This record gives structure tokens, C-alpha cells and sequence, in this order.
């Protein structure tokens, strides 16, 4: 079939170089062209297969320009998703994070960490779908089932774990629970609750004293804000793994009713 090789670049998505919305000419296909750790990003990319994980297609490389085509997720972002001081719906942000969880399973299953997960990089297809993207700062942390403890500094201060800024050393998988707690904040309060994990932070110390009638905290209900507490621990040896978040009492409420399906009375 001629011409079915063609996309066209009609609409700037985001910025770093650039991200364009490129539509196929013959099947007018929308996929996602990201324009440029790079060799390490095509690497991890990879490797990825899954619903909750942003698809990669494959690359192409015009002399120092290198060409990334990605999954188009035409919902945009989750941190648009996020009323500011108000968040949105308990039962939107449960089916996201239940999202989140199996993405982060996905990956932690096949020894990678995302190490930058925020609303920003939990992008949405057509169906609100959500999806983990850019794998630009991740890394592998287990190879031949032999963990690597990590030791650089990656990711954006509010959804740091405090062992990064605390520790010249750590383990991989708390850092991203921390992140995804975090972002359920994020959800359920419209705010982030301090600039960066530590005891100089006011709002972070308040935090540790179990302040809870303070803000973001006295936004939240009880349920998800006792599953804050298990994840938003300082100890990374003691905070919740996920295995066990996908038991906790609010993970498993019902809440949310599926999607509006048609339907006509008499
Ligand atoms: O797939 C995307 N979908 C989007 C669609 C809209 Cl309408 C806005 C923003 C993004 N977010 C993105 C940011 C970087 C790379 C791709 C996207």
C-alpha cells in the first residue's frame, strides 16, 4: 500500500526537544512522535507490553535527530484531570490509582522503575485509560533476579521518597510506592503536600506529628487518607509494598460504577 509509511506532524504536544501529534495519511492512525537517556529510553521501551504502560511502536534515527513513536493518549495528562485545592471524585481517582498499581506491578515485575512518576506523566487514551509515560530518567534495578541498589538522584522534589535526599543508597521499588502515594494526594486533595521530604519542610514535619487536621490531609476521608499512612512512611523498609496496598480496605471499596453504557426503558 503507498503513502501508508506517511504522518504528518499537526499538533505540539509537549516540550523537553518536542513531542508532535503525527497522523498516518493513508489511515489517518494518530501516534505520538517524540523528537531527541536516550539510547537507554529506546532500550527500556523496549521491553514494554502493557495496557497501563504508553505503547511503544518503534524509532528512526535522521542524523542527530532520533524519532520516537509512542502510544497517542488523546485524554492528555491526569494533572489536568486535578482541580486545584479540590482534586476530583473519590471513585476516579480509586479506578486510577487501581490503574497506576498495575502499571507499576508491570514494570517492578520485569525489574524497571519509572523513577519519575507524577500527574504530569500519567497520560489518558480515549477511553480516560490511564497510562505510564517517558521512560527518559528510568533504569533497570533487577537483572539475573540480582536487585541493584540505586543511588542516583532522579525524579521532581514533591514526589521524591525522603531516603533519595536522606541515604547514599536505596532500594528501587519504595521510591515509586512513595511517588504513587503522592500522586492519590494529588487526586483526592488538588494540592501536593510539601515542596520536598524533609524535616527542614514544616508541612512534611506536621506530616510525621500526624497533623491530619491541617491541609491536604482534612480533604481526604478516612479510608484512602489510612492508606496515605501506610505509603507516606519515611522508612522505606517499613512503608507498605504493593502487594499489600492491593489489599488495604479503601483499594478494594466499591465505589465507582463502570463506564455509561447505552441503554432505553419499556
Ligand atoms: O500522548 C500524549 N497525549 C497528550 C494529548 C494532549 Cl491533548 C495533551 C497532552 C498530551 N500529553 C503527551 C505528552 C507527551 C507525549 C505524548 C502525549
Amino acid at each position: 500500500v503507498p503513502f501508508v509509511e506517511d504522518w504528518d506532524l499537526v499538533q505540539t504536544l509537549g516540550e523537553g526537544g518536542e513531542v508532535q501529534l503525527a497522523v498516518n495519511r493513508v489511515t489517518e492512525e494518530a501516534v505520538a512522535v517524540k523528537i531527541v537517556n536516550i539510547k537507554k529510553e529506546i532500550c527500556i521501551n523496549k521491553m514494554l507490553n502493557h495496557e497501563n504502560v504508553v505503547k511503544f511502536y518503534g524509532h528512526r534515527r535522521e542524523g542527530n535527530i532520533q524519532y520516537l513513536f509512542l502510544e497517542y493518549c488523546s485524554g492528555g495528562e491526569l494533572f489536568d484531570r486535578i482541580e486545584p485545592d479540590i482534586g476530583m471524585p473519590e471513585p476516579d481517582a480509586q479506578r486510577f490509582f487501581h490503574q497506576l498499581m498495575a502499571g507499576v506491578v508491570y514494570l517492578h515485575g520485569i525489574g524497571i522503575t519509572h523513577r519519575d512518576i507524577k500527574p504530569e506523566n500519567l497520560l489518558l487514551d480515549e477511553r480516560d485509560n490511564l497510562k505510564i509515560s517517558d521512560f527518559g530518567l528510568a533504569t533497570v534495578f533487577r537483572y539475573n533476579n540480582r536487585e541493584r541498589l540505586l543511588n542516583k538522584m532522579c525524579g521532581t522534589l514533591p514526589y521524591v521518597a525522603p531516603e533519595l535526599l536522606k541515604r547514599r543508597e536505596f532500594h528501587a521499588e519504595p521510591v515509586d510506592v512513595w511517588s504513587c502515594g503522592i500522586v492519590l494526594t494529588a487526586m483526592l486533595a488538588g494540592e501536593l503536600p510539601w515542596d520536598q521530604p524533609s524535616d527542614s519542610c514544616q508541612e512534611y514535619s506536621d506530616w510525621k506529628e500526624k497533623k491530619t487536621y491541617l491541609n491536604p490531609w482534612k480533604k481526604i476521608d478516612s479510608a484512602p487518607l489510612a492508606l496515605l499512612h501506610k505509603i507516606l512512611v519515611e522508612n522505606p523498609s517499613a512503608r507498605i509494598t504493593i502487594p499489600d496496598i492491593k489489599k488495604d480496605r479503601w483499594y478494594n471499596k466499591p465505589l465507582k460504577k463502570g463506564a455509561k453504557r447505552p441503554r432505553v426503558t419499556s
